[PDB]
């Protein structure tokens, strides 16, 4: 690997880097932007020591008396049904309501698990409200105390518009020591000076400045039974969250995921990349056909395709190739199915027809072949036809629509396609064929699944195979001719399909393909 | 080793992995779910030091205060009789019961090592119970004391279920003091201040701040003859256990205990795994033959089936490898028992026969074949009885039913088998059979167990080898192969029998195999 | 890679350096004129400690109280529309207006986030002065306050020029605090000694000593219910920006950015650099033709060209390489499209044409052919035509103006010109013209592109390959020239186009090219 082969696997999976960044992106940014602001509230406090002092600041007695003189155990909060609702109202505009309580008492349910008693209370208008526990339906009247069903609540000042909803709840007094104890904080600032610097912080500026009032006040009394310099004020800015370090770690972990994925993307790449990996080996690459982006005939419907001038280079490389050979019969083979064998084989088949010269294309895949489809048909009497000895070897042929060849489809597909390929009458018929056509052309099925290419490849001159381009493996071809040639079939090379452009490619070995119109 | 070997691995045992990880994590669960939760409680003292009263509260002196203000001498425990017990009541919403014990006075049986009196009582209503120590069943009521049987016992305030029963244990004062001392701590907060954190973990939130309150009040009371700042309240959350902590380190033991499986199974794995390895010697295998998922002939039950292909595929190959050959005979052996010698050898010799020649397949394992069996049989006039010369070459050949070839049984199993294959009458059988067959094929024992197939050998003109594909080993078949070689015996090549499609075998090699129908 | 690959790297890409780094150092500069300097002002406190006369310094008290005493509440900025207008009115030596407001009570507008109102004041002359807040038009004179609309406004002493205008903010008592407090340092200087330094900085030498005077006297008089040796001056240097150290540091960020865009240029530059990168290969170069900084040949406009210098010197070499050869017919071809395949053929013709000999120019790219553009032409009849069978061998050729050989153009563009030059009638047309002329040369289309040119190679004694000197490969170069050989087309050699002369080529192999005249 070196700095070409990295920009280059990186240029080509820039796709999926940038959908995984972007969408990790998105997240930070929502999340960001949705997240609930968290003020910050300090005083600061004279003493005339401090490290008992700050233990006894943050001690249970002076938090419960703050937490009775505020009645901080009656917690209020507006009710929005998903986890989103609270930041989108707040990026709508919508300042958030709130109303006052000063005396609730639900009825202690107390039961195993559910410590907290909660109600909701929905507002009908500036002055009456509606309360429901658990579906028992009461009305309320700003100033009136209610006393019905167990429940004492007096609610005061209802500021928010109708229809609103409060989850009211009644957490124990422990519980509300043990908030305010996790959202306060104090120190010292000079670890030897009188100074102390109380802290705390929350989601209601102006109640976390009340809250820290009260805490200094209640210390300041017990203290004289100590100097108050600064008086709690908020920090108008939020703490927290921090937009910019979120957006920048969520930028920062999309482009390590998307590295990440396409170091294992390309350590676990293992397809053929270029002819050369075939080449090593001392397989004759003769073509490279790329991908054809256009049951029609490609050499007919669109005759100036790229894939089709490659096949017209393979059709020169063959008239080469082929001299010099027993017969004039060349059959199309390869390792795995679905490489482009039949593609292959039919407009390599119309290009050397549209050259003047007689063609036949024989069908000898007997399993899973559609070249009649492909061709415009008369399904009757195919090959399996022919060799299983009820049809003749005159009423097989046909001819094709839009190419000028001559073609023999596979008929019916018969149980025992292996042994009839084995009949002497399939000899019989490519010896026929050889002295009224130019060219035979057989397609026939891979060879790494059945054995039917290494019957037929006997009575062929020339043979090739078709490796799919990131489908099949170095190995896999190789195997494939090492197995045709055991059976005694020489391979005389092999045709790349289904090439694609990549950086990567160009920056190992090259371009290796133009256009030119 | 690279990152497609591994991760090739990694996905064949992954049902391996996938059980382990599950069952470590199932325990570790099941431990976190029902092991007893166990609260914590604190207290602050403030001293006017505290270096000598952090000893002064930890001494036997003022817990054993405690242990007899508050009767912590008595111990209680409701009784569940598995180790889970406790915990899948308290999941299934059940209260746990207790009762009020303010005298106790167990017989002191005192022997050599139950220091530690206890009796069992059954909660028989509200009002009355049931108490044995050792079978001696005796009943109470709570208010009226009991003295009866040496036995004191007052219980008071019973709240739970009839039926339920609690271990009554009066353990010793030392061990009472030795455990309130192992769940009581005491700290300094600041290494200079006069604060002191009193700390109590148990199992009953209650009676832990109790405990905590009365030694905070009996430190008070012993010092002024100190400030109680916060008297001892409980942490409703459990401190122990820690259940996210338990379960990551569960799925983190399952996973590396399932790494070090695969590791140690990967390491010890010696047998064959490609065609690669058994021609990096200079063996020709000539055919791979898949595991058959599918007595009766493979070839004819199931002729599309993928063994059957493949062994197609070995037909065409020996069809090229078994001309230039001195005789129309074939004997397929092998290393070792159960390797797939009479099953290849069967369905080639019907594969061969559907092809319209005529075979000849020769049972010559006189130890321990099975082809009547598979065949359908006269069991009479085997190859057995024609070597020891009851029997003539016609009345021992018979017609395999839906084969289409004839076929030669063992016969009896004779005391000497390797001395009757070494009878002239062998060869004069073979020399007989080569002129009405187009082929005779003859199954033999292994080579590694004995020696009848080097002895047959001699007469065959083509010998190959069976190979299974995980048992046995490259070294195994070069050994198999010397073997034969060193008795006149040439052998052509291999066969692998038994392959099964794995990943790691793919990111090393390739697919080499596919379906297609 | 060494000093002389380094230093000619630098060499070449000087032109992109020198501007980068230009860039830079402009940027930089501008920014160290433009930005607004900096002021400092320092006075000296002596305690007779002063850890906690630090935090008392920087409190709320006294720093709200500079604030009220100060009016440092109600905030003017000029109006400058970009954002260097101040920065350039400041260059252009204009003095900078101010006013002094002592009232200021702008309406609480108090929504939800624009928490400090604003409002514009326009100055007419040195008396009166117009108020906008939100379009609301106000006229107000020095000295009478202003009572309307909600606005309390009282201006004294207008200093400035008529247009100018002023943002008058009114900013919350905390938000004064905290910028007061962000310019506000304070120090001790001994660490043990009573000394203190107080240190201000701002953008108003005056301002900022007044402030520093207001700070250090309300700290005495609440102190003495502390000496002050130094009132507050301010240093008549501003401490920021630096502008040395900002000129540098942009000078080496623009040295280091143009060194890494050197340097990833250079690691991924893939193209051909010299002959020798060819003939390592074993592809003899036989010329290396540069860049004619001069539709006309060139070979005719400016026959004293350097470019057709190397031309004459390909020729001398083709009058060597071309004996022995099977007949006259030369074909230049190429790996890519715009590689100078018509620029080589058609120059190297009429240089071979001035020497007396009959020289014809077949342009046999059917496809996108140009030479009877480049010639003067009669388009009809040409090699299509001829092809076609519409047009005899005389009619075809016609005569260069300007050159001294013949020519045969294209003709018309034909939808199949690959099966056209298949024809037999191509054959019978460079037999019948290699009796009529010294030497032919043909015209080709790229190979990696389309097949034509290795179809007319087969008729071809001599072919040359022209390659790109930056834009081509040496594997792509490899790649045609095997699928030349592959087609049973043997290339004689190659011809490098394009060559410029660079500092790396000649700390690398040399000069390889002069000028004499
Ligand atoms: N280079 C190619 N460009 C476009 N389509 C292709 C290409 N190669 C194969 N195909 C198409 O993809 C499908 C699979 O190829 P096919 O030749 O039919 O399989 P097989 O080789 O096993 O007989 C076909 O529909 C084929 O037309
Ligand atoms: N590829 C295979 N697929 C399915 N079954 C097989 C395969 N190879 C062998 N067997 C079966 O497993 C058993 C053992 O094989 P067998 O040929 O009888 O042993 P041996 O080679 O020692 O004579 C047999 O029942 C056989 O049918
Ligand atoms: N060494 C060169 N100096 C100046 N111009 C050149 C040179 N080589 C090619 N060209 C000009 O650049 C253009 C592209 O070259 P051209 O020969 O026409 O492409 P092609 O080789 O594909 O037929 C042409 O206009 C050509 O005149
Ligand atoms: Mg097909
Ligand atoms: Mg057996
Ligand atoms: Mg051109």
């Amino acid at each position: 690997i070196d700095l070409g082969r990295v920009i280059g696997e990186l240029i080509d999976h820039r796709k999926l880097i940038i959908s995984i960044t972007s969408v990790f992106t998105l997240f930070a940014i929502l999340y960001a932007l949705l997240a609930t602001p968290i003020y910050e509230t300090d005083a600061l406090i004279q003493i005339e020591q401090s490290a008992p002092e700050t233990a006894l600041l943050q001690s249970r007695m002076i938090l419960g008396k703050t937490i009775d003189d505020l009645n901080l155990q009656i917690q209020i909060e507006q009710k929005y049904f998903p986890v989103i609702g609270r930041g989108l109202a707040r990026l709508m505009g919508e300042k958030p309501g709130n109303i006052d309580i000063t005396r609730l008492y639900l009825p202690d349910s107390d039961d195993i698990s559910n410590n907290t008693p909660s109600i909701i209370l929905t507002v009908k208008d500036k002055e009456n409200y509606s309360i429901n526990s658990d579906g028992i339906q009461l009305n309320g009247v700003v100033g009136t105390l209610l006393n019905e069903k167990g429940i004492s609540l007096l609610v005061n000042e209802i500021d928010a518009k109708p229809g609103d909803q409060f989850v009211i709840t009644q957490l124990p007094r422990l519980k509300a020591i043990s908030d305010l104890l996790k959202s306060f904080s104090v120190a010292d600032l000079g670890k030897d000076t009188g100074m102390l610097t109380l802290t705390l912080t929350g989601d209601n500026p102006k109640r976390i400045s009340h809250i820290l009032d009260s805490i200094s006040q209640n210390y300041l009394a017990q203290n004289i039974a100590v100097r108050i310099i600064d008086n709690a004020v908020t920090d108008p800015n939020p703490v927290r969250p921090k937009k910019t370090i979120i957006i920048v770690i969520g930028v920062v972990l999309g482009l390590i995921v998307s590295v990440v994925l396409v170091l294992f993307q390309v350590f676990l790449r293992r397809g053929i990349e270029s002819p050369e990996q075939l080449e090593e080996i001392g397989i004759n690459v003769y073509a490279s056909i790329p991908i054809s982006e256009w049951d029609t005939l490609l050499a007919v419907g669109n005759p100036a395709d790229l894939a089709v001038e490659a096949i017209r280079g393979l059709r020169t490389s063959l008239h080469f190739a082929m001299m010099e050979a027993k017969n004039n019969v060349l059959m199309i083979s390869g390792a795995s199915p679905s490489a482009g064998m039949t593609f292959i084989s039919s407009n390599l088949a119309a290009t050397i027809a549209i050259t003047g010269k007689k063609v036949l294309f024989i069908d000898a895949d007997l399993r899973k072949g559609y070249a009649h489809k492909m061709f415009g048909h008369k399904n009757d009497k195919g090959l399996s036809e022919f060799l299983s000895g009820q049809a003749a070897a005159e009423m097989i042929i046909d001819k094709v629509e839009g190419g000028g060849f001559d073609y023999i489809g596979r008929g019916q597909i018969p149980p025992n396609p292996a042994e009839l390929l084995m009949h002497p009458r399939f000899e019989q018929l490519l010896n026929w064929a050889s002295q009224n056509y130019d060219l035979i052309i057989i397609d026939t099925p891979p060879i790494l699944a059945v054995t039917d290419a290494a019957i037929i490849g006997r009575y062929a001159g020339t043979c090739l195979l078709v490796a799919r381009f990131e489908k099949n493996t170095v190995k896999e071809i190789d195997v494939s001719m090492k197995r045709f040639e055991q059976s005694g079939v020489v391979v005389k090379g092999c045709i790349l399909n289904g090439v694609v452009k990549k950086a990567s490619s160009y920056y190992r070995y090259g371009h290796n393909h133009y256009g030119y119109s």
